[PDB]
């Protein structure tokens, strides 16, 4: 308690959704100045989508076969090229609600915000984690594909997620915004599975640290480890090895409260091993992992 | 398969302005040609445990008051007082108004709330107003005059404008006509809530968003009369579950298959056995703020 997903409001996203048409297949799509960003699928069939051929469907395809709509206003497109798995359309009019704006790869642990949309249309807004095994666990219907994820810092959206596809076990895979997905997957619909996931260590420390904020504290202990050590221990329960990168993203709450990263991992290698014993950390008996060191820091500090 | 959803917060973010009076700076909402905050806004420390508000108001003039929306000043042309919220009139319309209403909402609904500080928006979460009128929410300092809402095809219903914190760390605040959900008051005095209670037509309503995603460990053979449910909830400090709530879980029962009543067998079961280890999407509690409308609103695709 005391926390929640938090998104980030989403209306400079809003102000770049429209809707991608071709033959009968809508989905979403992202306008930024005069380019729209989507899912390359749109050009498929319901037969193509086995063993699709990209090349091949996107060369029989011209401008004029892409219906590109903001609401009901219809954006004419001059120009369309493939970029890995997203289509570029290039059109004839700069959004003039273009935010300042990134196109960034995330790494697993990272969550963003997805402003889940269909026919262009935006219905909701929820926060997610990229997960190890390179998957979301979203909330996504049929006509849901080119939705997007990002986040916001001072004036700035970096976009880092489109949506393309669900898997067998109903979580959700997609692509960075220059088309490449995220894990091995392909734009498909052939079946694939996602690999065995893994708990978040770096998220779970940064629960830890936000504990500690809190005054929740009886978990630290007089030890410490070093990184090698940690990860192997880490290994054996199933929860990922932490990178360099992810003790640099703890710096600021290591600071904010005097504990060292390698102290604290050898405080989450204590309750590993040993078990919560039928206490709780910030009221719950099981450990968060969806929460980064910055979603900490948002919400305890502003 | 089922997240915690809240609406898209843009039209409300066209709203959201800056308002300064002495040191304290909080939240407005611009709509047409008037700013609604909190009145508290005009305190300072000698009044703010007992603030005689209209003895206090009638000293301040229109200058005193700073509106900024991004880096532009909106100059104040008049000032009244509704209950606990101000409105300020300026002399510029917001040409970014939605379609709008005020409304007020029942305990055990749920809305959106645009968390901002310093007239910028920060986040956007789903809330429920709590049974005992009191909101678990992300508030700090400075989030005053956020609001929550919900949206219905083009219209924005705000139902809620944000005022304080209690000691226990959920928080309180009016509708957009300054009358506070709750026995709370806007003085700067330790507060604590009625005793609450979970909502139990939204677990009902959760629990058939887990059949549906395919998770059904704690469904069971048995079935429970309206009344035996009831005197088991309350035990429980769970809300009474009303014919109405029945009738209002109707189509989710008709999606999956099984009886409103059926599923109140699973529930008292599980309050009477606990969960033991197991999670429910992904929850080791029951989860109470998902009515039965965001259930099917989240599994039918509305925009
Ligand atoms: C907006 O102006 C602000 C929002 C609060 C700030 C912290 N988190 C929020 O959501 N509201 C207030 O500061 C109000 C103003 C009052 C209504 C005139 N007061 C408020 O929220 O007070 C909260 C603090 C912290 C918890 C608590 O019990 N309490 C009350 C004060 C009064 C007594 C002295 C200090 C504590 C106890």
């Amino acid at each position: 308690s005391g926390f929640r997903k938090m998104a980030f409001p989403s209306g400079k996203v809003e102000g770049c959704m429209v809707q991608v048409t071709c033959g009968t297949t809508t989905l979403n799509g992202l306008w930024l100045d005069d380019v729209v960003y989507c899912p390359r699928h749109v050009i498929c069939t319901s037969e193509d989508m086995l063993n699709p051929n990209y090349e091949d469907l996107l060369i029989r395809k011209s401008n004029h076969n892409f219906l590109v709509q903001a609401g009901n206003v219809q954006l004419r497109v001059i120009g369309h090229s493939m970029q890995n798995c997203v289509l570029k359309l290039k059109v004839d009019t700069a959004n003039p609600k273009t935010p300042k704006y990134k196109f960034v790869r995330i790494q697993p642990g990272q969550t963003f915000s997805v402003l889940a949309c269909y026919n262009g249309s935006p219905s909701g807004v929820y926060q997610c984690a990229m997960r190890p095994n390179f998957t979301i666990k979203g909330s996504f219907l049929n006509g849901s594909c080119g939705s997007v994820g990002f986040n916001i810092d001072y004036d700035c959206v970096s976009f880092c997620y489109m949506h393309h596809m669900e898997l067998p076990t109903g979580v959700h895979a997609g692509t960075d915004l220059e088309g490449n997905f995220y894990g091995p997957f392909v734009d498909r619909q052939t079946a694939q599975a996602a690999g065995t996931d893994t708990t978040i260590t770096v998220n779970v420390l940064a629960w830890l640290y936000a504990a500690v904020i809190n005054g929740d504290r009886w978990f630290l202990n007089r030890f410490t480890t070093t990184l090698n050590d940690f990860n192997l221990v880490a290994m054996k329960y199933n929860y990922e090895p932490l990178t360099q990168d992810h003790v640099d993203i703890l710096g600021p709450l290591s600071a904010q409260t005097g504990i060292a990263v390698l102290d604290m991992c050898a405080s989450l290698k204590e309750l590993l091993q040993n078990g919560m014993n039928g206490r709780t950390i910030l009221g719950s008996a099981l450990l968060e992992d969806e929460f980064t060191p910055f979603d900490v820091v948002r919400q305890c500090s502003g």
